[PDB]
């Protein structure tokens, strides 16, 4: 249901666009947005508002999806400049916590549906013939992460740091783990 209330946002990140497979060959990009308040991931499937999103301004976004705590930017959304008086700066606080990534201990305790975005160390991976497996790690624990589509086959070694877009917490037959899905994405960070 389309999300009515415009929110005016600092753009703190994107990603480059990247190709996606759907349930089809389509393109986007995510996006990282800040008020003076707090902070939202975007996914911006209409590649044609790549330079609205390149930080140089401040924005409004509109007719926006929001679930899975995050917002969603199709081609029935309007984005636009925000005026000369609408302007604000972010604070720290909020930068750094928009850049958080939770320990792995803390994600095994985690509720099952929830989405996952972060940077962790790769520990180990297999490459299979449709799926890989990110095995992730940190001084706490770790994880499997399991890629299909453009999440399969990324080129990276161990020790590499991984950042992950849109990924879904997973229990199945007691054990958590990573799932991608059509909007996630994987780059060394």
């Amino acid at each position: 249901v389309l999300q009515k209330r415009p929110v005016i946002v600092k753009v703190l990140s994107t990603t480059k666009p990247f190709e996606y497979e759907t349930p089809e060959k389509k393109i986007m990009f995510h996006a990282t947005v800040a008020t003076q308040t707090q902070f939202f991931h975007v996914k911006v499937l209409n590649t044609s508002l790549k330079e609205k999103f390149n930080g140089k301004k401040i924005i409004i976004i509109s007719d926006y999806l929001e679930y899975d705590s995050l917002l969603e930017v199709n081609e029935e959304s309007t984005v636009s400049e925000a005026g000369p008086n609408q302007t604000f700066e972010v604070p720290n606080k909020i930068i750094n916590r928009a850049k958080e990534t939770l320990k792995i201990d803390i994600l095994h305790k985690q509720a099952s549906g929830n989405i996952v975005y972060g940077v962790f160390m790769l520990h180990k991976k297999t490459v299979n013939q449709k799926t890989t497996i990110y095995e992730i790690q940190d001084d706490r624990g770790k994880m499997d992460v399991v890629g299909t589509g453009q999440c399969h086959n990324i080129p990276c070694e161990e020790g590499d740091k991984l950042q992950l877009f849109c990924f879904r917490l997973r229990k199945k037959n007691q054990m958590s783990k990573l799932i991608s899905e059509m909007h996630s994405f994987i780059q060394i960070k």
